[PDB]
C-alpha cells in the first residue's frame, strides 16, 4: 500500500482551509492552493487563528506547549498559487473550490498531466457527480469523492465516495487517510447527496414547507425537533447555519434533474430570502436575524 | 379560566401510564382507565417502579422523604375499568388507547354524554385526524389533540393540536396544563404527523430507501447521521427504538390517504420485518438484533 503523506489541498475557503488544518495537525505534509497570494495569506491566517484558539483551550495549563503545537502544525502547511507546480510529488489531491462542474473539470484535466502516477484525486463536492469530474481525466481508478463537513476540524465524519471506476486500492487508501485524519469514514455510491445531505436536505425543505403552509411557526418547529427528536438544532436554525444559498443551490440541482419530483419543488420563502441576499448566519440573517458580530 | 386539576387518562399502556405518572407527580388528581383490572394493576405497578427508580437517586440522602414522595404520587392515581363513571366531573380526558379510529370515536361519542360541561377532551393519537374524532361528539369546541412523546416522564415536549372548531379557551387551558406538567407545549394544526412525526417519519423511510437502493449500509447511514448531523441515534437504530410496526402503520395510513406521494411508498424491507414479527427492540429484533 502507498500511504498518503503529502496532501495538496486546492481551495483555501471554508472547507479547504479546514481540510488543510486537520491534515497538517495529524502529521501530513500539506500544500494549500488558491488563486492569489493574498487569498492564501488570509486563509492561512484563519487556520492559525483557529489553531491558537484550539491550543489556548487544550493547553490552557501551558501556553508554551500550546505555541509549539500551533507552530509545528502551521509550519507543515506550504502555499502555492498553482497546484500543477506541486502535484508531481504529492500523494493526494483534495479539491474544495467553486461548486461548478466545468471549473473543476478544467482543474483536474490539467493536474492529471503533472501528478505522479500513484497520485489520487478527490473532490469535496457536495452536489456534483464524482463520475463526471473523474472522466475529465484518465485517472478514474485513482479518483473518488472525499466529502467533509463544516467546521472540518470539528466534524468527525467524512464520506468516501466511490464511482464505478474507483479501484479498491484507491478506496482503501482514502479510508486509511480518513482514519489518519482522526475522522470516521463511511462509504456511499456516487449518488446525489451521498448520505448526509440526501437525508438531511429534503427534511429541511419539508420543514420549510410545513411552515409556509402555515401549519406551525418556525420557532415551534425548531423547539419540536430539538426536544422531540433530540436534534442539536431546529431545522430553521440549521438552515441559517449551513446557508440558505448553499441549500437552495443543492435543491435546484435535484429539481432540475427531476422537476416532476415533489420533494425538490422550490420554496418561495427560501427563494425570497436568497433573492434578498439573506443567506443565514453568513450575512447576519436568514430565516432568523442574527447579531451582526 | 379553566384550570385543569382532575384528569382522566384512558389507556394505561406505554403512553397512558406515563401521562398518568407525570400528571400525578405534578399535583393533579388522576384516574387511570383501561379494560381490565389485571392490565390496570400492571400499569400502576410500572408507574410505582419508575417513580421509585427516580426517588432512590434523588432522595439518596433521605430515603424516608423519597418513599413519601412516591407514596403521595401513587395515592393520587385512581384506577377504573369504566370511563363513563369517572368523567362526570373530570376537568380533562386524555385518551391514549389503541390507534383505531372507530374504537376512539365510539369511546368519545359515549363519553361526551357523561362528561361535565367544562370538561375538555384530548387525544394522544399520532396518525389520526383530531377532527375525525371531535366530530364524533358535540363538544368540538372543547376537543383538541395533546400528543406526548415516549418516555412521557422524560420527553419534555408536548404538541397541542388545535382544530378549526377548537376553542381558544380550550387551547390556552391545554397549554397551561402542559406547563403544569413541567412540559413545553408547541402548537400545530390538525395536519397529519403534526410537527415531529411529520418531519421525522418520512426522513426515516428515506433512510430505509437509500439502504434498499444499495447506496450504503445501515451501519454507515447510522454513523453518517450521528456524526454528520449530530443525531442521538442513526435512523435504523431509531426505527428499532420507536418500533417498526408502529412506524409502518403510520406510513401505510399516509399512503392510503395519498398513494400518489413518493414519501409514503411502502418499503419491501420494512414490510418484511413487520410480517415476520421483527418489530425492533421491543421484540429483540428489527433492522438490528438485541440481547
Ligand atoms: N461549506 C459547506 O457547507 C460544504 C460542505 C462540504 C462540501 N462543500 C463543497 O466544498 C467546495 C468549496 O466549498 P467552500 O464552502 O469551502 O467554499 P468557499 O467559497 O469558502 O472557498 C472556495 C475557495 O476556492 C477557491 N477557488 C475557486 N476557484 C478556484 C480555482 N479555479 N482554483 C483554485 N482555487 C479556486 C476560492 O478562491 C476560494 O478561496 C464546494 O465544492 C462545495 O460544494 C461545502
Ligand atoms: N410511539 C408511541 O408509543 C406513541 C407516541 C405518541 C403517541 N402514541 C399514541 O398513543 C396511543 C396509545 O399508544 P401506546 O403506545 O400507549 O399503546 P399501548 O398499546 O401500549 O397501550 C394502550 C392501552 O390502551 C388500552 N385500551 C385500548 N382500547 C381501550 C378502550 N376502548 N378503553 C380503555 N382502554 C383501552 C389497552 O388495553 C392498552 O393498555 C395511540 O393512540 C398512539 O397512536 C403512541
Amino acid at each position: 500500500k502507498i500511504i498518503v503523506k503529502h496532501v495538496t489541498v486546492i481551495g483555501g475557503g471554508l472547507m479547504g482551509a479546514g481540510i488543510a488544518q486537520v491534515a497538517a495537525a495529524t502529521g501530513h505534509t500539506v500544500v494549500l492552493v488558491d488563486q492569489t497570494e493574498d487569498i492564501l495569506a488570509k486563509s492561512k491566517k484563519g487556520i492559525e487563528e483557529s489553531l491558537r484558539k484550539v491550543a489556548k483551550k487544550k493547553f490552557a495549563e501551558n501556553p508554551k506547549a500550546g505555541d509549539e503545537f500551533v507552530e509545528k502544525t502551521l509550519s507543515t502547511i506550504a502555499t502555492s498559487t498553482d497546484a500543477a507546480s506541486v502535484v508531481h510529488s504529492t500523494d493526494l489531491v483534495v479539491e474544495a473550490i467553486v461548486e461548478n462542474l466545468k471549473v473543476k473539470n478544467e482543474l483536474f484535466k490539467r493536474l492529471d498531466k503533472r501528478a505522479a502516477e500513484h497520485t489520487i484525486f478527490a473532490s469535496n463536492t457536495s452536489s456534483l457527480q464524482i463520475t463526471s469530474i473523474a472522466n475529465a481525466t484518465t485517472r478514474q481508478d485513482r479518483f473518488a469523492g472525499l466529502h467533509f463537513f463544516n467546521p472540518v476540524p470539528v466534524m468527525k465524519l467524512v464520506e468516501v465516495i466511490k464511482t464505478p471506476m474507483t479501484s479498491q486500492k484507491t478506496f482503501e487508501s482514502l479510508v486509511d487517510f480518513s482514519k489518519a485524519l482522526g475522522k470516521h469514514p463511511v462509504s456511499c455510491k456516487d449518488t446525489p447527496g451521498f448520505i448526509v445531505n440526501r437525508l438531511l436536505v429534503p427534511y429541511l425543505m419539508e420543514a420549510i414547507r410545513l411552515y409556509e403552509r402555515g401549519d406551525a411557526s418556525k420557532e415551534d418547529i425548531d423547539t419540536a425537533m430539538k426536544l422531540g427528536a433530540g436534534y442539536p438544532m431546529g431545522p430553521f436554525e440549521l438552515l441559517d447555519y449551513v446557508g440558505l444559498d448553499t441549500t437552495k443551490f443543492i435543491v435546484d440541482g435535484w429539481h432540475e434533474m427531476d422537476a416532476e419530483n415533489p420533494l425538490h419543488q422550490p420554496s418561495p420563502s427560501l427563494n425570497k430570502l436568497v433573492a434578498e441576499n439573506k443567506f443565514g448566519k453568513k450575512t447576519g440573517e436568514g430565516f432568523y436575524k442574527y447579531k451582526h458580530h
